[PDB]
């Protein structure tokens, strides 16, 4: 039978679990002499085009093509056994990640799947922290050269539109940021109180059934305009008692209504008035109008993912945060292009878009070195995993978006940051108004 | 400073976290020489009346009265320190639970809170399993005298009504049970596939916004009748390809439309036709009609929580499972009454309704000794905790309801049972058609 090779990693075991939308995803158990370290992989709602490849089975006869048994098989049959034989120090995240990258041998991780590779990468990072004898977020901070831990402002999904709701609302998501809180504990209290006030307002105006939630845990009532959505959020902030301590973020996902070089803010109405479509300059004016009227501090994907001119123009006129998501796709080649063009000033960090801890940190540090902020992000398909809680604390980016304070694939992350806050103790720092650049 | 007393428990630390509805709840870390053991407490949507007391702060100025800092304080200031000093063997769950019960010194755990006591109780059980060197579910099986582990049929919430939705639907919830699956893995596949087919049907008939989810992860479209809801589920099962392998459970929550000794199936219409209200005999006939027309195998709370005659009558005519929830409230005094009256034949097990592992197992064994089944249950406010996954496996009750396959406070439990299935290995047993009495 088996013989123990006395390698640094004792076992690596992948399995199929279910994500928060009820679809299979990958989980990895990595065992060392110090114990078992478990991590699971999130999944986005759709294909990126520039992302590292998420490997699905495409077996039409089972799970409607969405099982991840091939990815799981790659970990158990090849990636895991070869990494174990490599006998690498589990604290050297970079060597292990680069070994995996080279073993896969493709640019987009299309041999094993980014979902096979990332699950190991994340579990390795936990094993390395245990070997160091420090919490995961301190290990991540070391991997990033970060000398001061600072907790993030949470960015809570509250209102949804775009292709993710049947309302008229064109813009995809609206978020609240308690930048005026004095601690992460108080930020969570403020977000949860505003969220419940918003629920009460929606119930009163739209009815009880209008308070069911989407994938992120927020609401999608039958709102007609983006202005109405901002008004609704402002009313909820005012009823909650936090006007002036809550600011607003938007994720426009403008690629989804980019048609014939213009933008269609009524793209869910099939009889849309094509004379009402906005050129990028007119759309930038609308954003600027919302910024004057509402405490909007961050706008994500304001233009199409390849509309570099419009991005550069807007990022140059405004002084708020402009976040690349579909623009940058956690991809250093795209980030380098965005840096050169000054197209945005904040990177959305989705670790499973690139597929290792090491590359994720590198992408963050590339953004940071060029003066950008970083907003750590969930995916729409999440799990009970809380890694990105430690990640945003360890990188001290000052900002994470990982759901409404509703649905425990979202609260798992916020709860983990509360645990970290308690562990750090008195003197723990909270980014607050400096969320774009905490240090 | 501190001095180590060399007691069996090294530390006990409670904290406030957020549940899946965005409300505070209790989490407890218990540390022994073998590590840290963490557990969190669920919370029901409303007050029971017969439940052990969930202690809330009722500070109107913070969290709208729902923080649990007093309960957290009881663990950290009194319950924890006294349990540690008691120096009890962590594998003796009963001694530790009974010590806590006696320390609180009240019938309903109203001094510390059932939410203070349960968090410790659950963490103790994990520490005891580690001391034994066995998985939690094997330790629980030992605590219960269970000699054969058998995995449960999951009961997935799919359709919601009653006071929990704005539809006309009077009955509170409809569930699918893949009793025809041959393994827990296949049961999860079947449930998730049917769930997604149901989503597609609802989107086609009611629109995309009708597919937002409630607390459990299921749907609440504008259904007019209970028959329509059953038809909708049957259509989804048929489109998924599993007719004959999926059965249906109901939770009527009939207490909520018990008015003037009758039952009002249109209780959400303020102009309800009082001549259409059903006496218990007529309501029992309606259930019997649904049982003839649909594969209904389980009905929970078919009558008011104190309507003993109607319960006894229905449980005597029918041969399907009749589940006490509001009737029994995981309370042995109520269970003894239900046993004597033959009012039901299945106990819904909600550990936080009674407040310790030991009392929960006793309530289960009381039901089992009298020929009842046991269905382990989530609460509407859940966490990323997965204890009740191990609990239903360890007791081998054959059935757990812990959500739709949607929202990770629900998938956390199903995922944990998948992990257990993998750990047991080949030959793992699945209750299947014997879910009411696996052994
Ligand atoms: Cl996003
Ligand atoms: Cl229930
Ligand atoms: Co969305
Ligand atoms: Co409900």
């Amino acid at each position: 039978g088996a013989m123990d090779p006395e390698f640094t990693i004792k076992a690596i075991k992948a399995r199929q679990i279910y994500d928060s939308r009820g679809n299979p995803t990958v989980e990895v158990d990595l065992t060392t002499e110090l114990g078992l370290f478990r991590a699971a992989v999130p999944s986005g709602a759709s294909t990126g085009v520039h992302e590292a490849l998420e490997l699905r089975d495409n077996d039409k006869a089972n799970y409607h093509g969405k099982s991840v048994l091939k990815a799981v098989g790659h970990v158990n049959d090849t990636l895991g056994p070869e990494l174990i034989k490599a006998n690498l120090d589990v604290v050297d995240q970079a060597s292990i990640d680069n070994f995996m990258i080279k073993l896969d041998g493709t640019e987009n991780k299309s041999k094993f799947g980014a979902n096979a590779i990332l699950g190991v990468s994340l579990a390795v990072a936990k094993a390395g922290a245990a070997k160091k004898g420090v919490p995961l977020y301190k290990h991540i901070a070391d991997l990033a050269g970060n000398k001061e831990i600072i907790l993030p402002v949470p960015a809570f999904n509250v209102i949804n539109g775009g292709s993710h709701a049947g309302n008229k609302l064109a813009m995809q998501e609206f978020m609240i940021l308690p930048t005026g809180a004095t601690s992460f504990t108080e930020a969570m209290k403020m977000g949860s109180e505003v969220y419940h006030h918003l629920k009460n307002v929606i119930k009163a105006k739209f009815g009880l059934d209008a308070t069911a939630v989407g994938d992120e845990g927020g609401f999608a009532p039958n709102i007609q305009s983006n202005k109405e959505a901002l008004n609704l959020i402002s009313d909820a902030i005012a009823k909650a008692g936090y006007t002036g301590k809550i600011e607003i973020g938007m994720d426009v996902a403008a690629s989804e209504f980019y048609k014939d070089g213009q933008y269609d803010l009524d793209f869910k109405n099939e009889k849309s008035d094509k004379s009402q479509w906005l050129p990028a300059d007119k759309l930038a004016n609308l954003y600027q109008e919302f910024i004057k009227d509402f405490p909007i501090v961050s706008i994500e994907d304001p233009f199409d993912q390849d509309h570099w001119e419009a991005w550069s123009n807007l990022t140059g006129c405004t002084d708020i945060q402009i976040v690349g998501d579909d623009l940058t796709v956690t991809n250093p080649k795209r980030i380098a292009t965005a840096v050169e063009k000054k197209a945005c000033n904040c990177l959305l960090l989705k670790v499973n878009q690139i597929g290792t801890v090491t590359e994720s940190i590198a992408a963050h540090l590339l953004a940071k070195k060029n003066g950008w902020g970083t907003m750590v992000s969930h995916r729409s398909g999440e799990t009970e995993d809380s890694f990105i809680g430690d990640l945003v604390v360890g990188l001290s980016t000052g900002q994470i978006k990982t759901g409404a304070p509703c649905r425990s694939e979202r609260l798992a992350k916020y709860n983990q940051i509360l645990r970290i806050e308690e562990e750090i103790g008195a003197g723990v720092k909270f980014a607050g108004k400096s969320f774009r650049k905490p240090q």
